[PDB]
């Protein structure tokens, strides 16, 4: 088995998908999970106006709306959470995503105060954070906010992770990686677009140096996930990120694990 | 296979252990991991003066000290982090644990400002947190601080999780559960004490209504983990917590998972 085959199998990616089938698979997964744990009443999701959260938000609201009609349980709620860093105006993509999703509830939580407070406590301890590490700090504060909301609303936190994000480990460990249920896991980036098109999402919310990584485009990543043969330089770069970030796609390491050993 | 057998097997717990052997197993695991990823230079751990962090701290410092002597790499460092909630004096158990461990570096980060800032942002969004949810918030802020320190020191975050904590899911999801490497995983509570005794730890740092859960003592939990037959009421309570918290011991849920299905 080649490394490309191992990566594809681990992430569950397929060369082609039926969008209507995948929309239903995701919605029914969310519903079946909620029905298994009937004390759960909410799906919680950070929304930004980006492709991934717009898709996961639409699927989550559909799951809730259907289950609410079937069970008559008016306590069931989809909770969209805007998580801006600072009072930085109001973005149109996010507003358009909200109009499309029609969420039951929208909460807005400004994470800047907490991130700055974390930084000051570290500063007093003698540690000055870089801009790079502060980005991960922000992602962890967004995780924290969603978990606090879930904690107060019998909720679970929906994640936007999918194959085209996971392959390179291009997410923050216990930040946007810290979630409960991931309805987009298996899909590549262009496939996410096919689902949004099938759902009637406004094209400007998903229609596209813009690259996934240095010298690697999203078309490169999706082609790799679909089993295609790329330039060895592109494939090697993709494979290098996957191997480097194995720790992000596995549970904390114990004396029983062997995957990391040479 | 009974549920007790499944739990024991999943957590890796044994009826009896050789303390010297287990000390070495844990120390050598930490060293071998660091040698596999030679860009890593630090082990980072929150210390409180409690049994679990005192044990994981001593093992971590031994790993670093040995690897530093073997490789001559003076950049290798064990970083102990005090994480008080507020300027609440200086605790003797923590000071005694530091004296025993002799850590290379000790950092002190007051998490109260950030937790209060998180709470105020939620308050403005219309969400008032309960004391219970605030406890989980604090655990997540401690995670955040350790990850920021790791991010600035080529570090990995050591976790204190072990069988007697994991069985009931008595940890915060992505809080003290959010770690990189767990050298105590497999051990029950009394076994942790045997390792500390073998290491010459001051008895007051590990020698013991004080109960693990309602109507369940740590002796009950350890006996269950060692395969003993308890009162059905105690066993049922333990088994109920395990089943309820399966989600805490698994990766975010995807359409491919079947463990949660009835
Ligand atoms: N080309 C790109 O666009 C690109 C490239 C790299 C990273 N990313 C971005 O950077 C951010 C993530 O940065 P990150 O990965 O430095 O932060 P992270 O916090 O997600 O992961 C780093 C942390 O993981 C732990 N760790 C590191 N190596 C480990 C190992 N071998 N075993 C166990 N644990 C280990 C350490 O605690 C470390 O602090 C994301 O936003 C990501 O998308 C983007
Ligand atoms: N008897 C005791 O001493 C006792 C009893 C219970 C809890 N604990 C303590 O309480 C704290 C943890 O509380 P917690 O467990 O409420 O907080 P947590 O944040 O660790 O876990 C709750 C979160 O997990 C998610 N979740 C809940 N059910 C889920 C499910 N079925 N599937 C997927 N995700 C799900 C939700 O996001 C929820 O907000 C810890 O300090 C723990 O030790 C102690």
């Amino acid at each position: 088995m080649t490394l490309q085959q191992e990566i594809i199998q681990a992430l569950g990616a397929k060369p082609h998908i039926n969008p209507e089938e995948e929309i239903r698979r995701s919605v029914d997964f969310l519903k079946a999970y909620l029905k298994t744990y009937p004390f759960l009443k909410s799906l919680v999701l950070g929304i930004s106006g980006g492709q991934d959260s717009t898709l996961a938000g639409k699927l989550s609201q559909m799951a809730i709306a259907e289950l609410r009609e079937e069970t008559g349980d008016n306590a069931l709620q989809f909770i969209a959470v805007r998580l801006p860093y600072g009072v930085q105006a109001d973005e149109q993509d996010c507003q358009d995503a909200i109009a499309f999703i029609q969420p039951d509830r929208v909460l807005t939580v400004n994470i800047k105060g907490a991130v700055l407070a974390s930084e000051q406590a570290l500063r007093e301890a003698g540690i000055e954070l870089s801009d790079f590490v502060r980005g991960n700090e922000k992602a962890r504060e967004r995780m924290k906010a969603q978990y606090s909301i879930a904690g107060m609303t019998h909720g679970v936190v929906v994640g936007t992770d999918h194959a085209a994000e996971a392959i390179t480990g291009f997410f923050t460990k216990y930040g946007d990686g810290g979630t409960d249920i991931n309805p987009l896991h298996r899909l590549n980036k262009r496939q996410g677009k096919q689902l949004l098109a099938a759902l009637g999402c406004p094209e400007h919310l998903y229609k596209k140096p813009d690259e996934a990584a240095l010298g690697v485009t999203y078309d490169n990543i999706d082609d790799y996930l679909e089993g295609k043969t790329l330039d060895p330089a592109i494939a090697k770069t993709i494979e290098g990120w996957y191997v480097k970030t194995e720790h992000k796609r596995r549970l904390p390491i114990t004396v029983f694990d062997d995957f990391w050993k040479r």
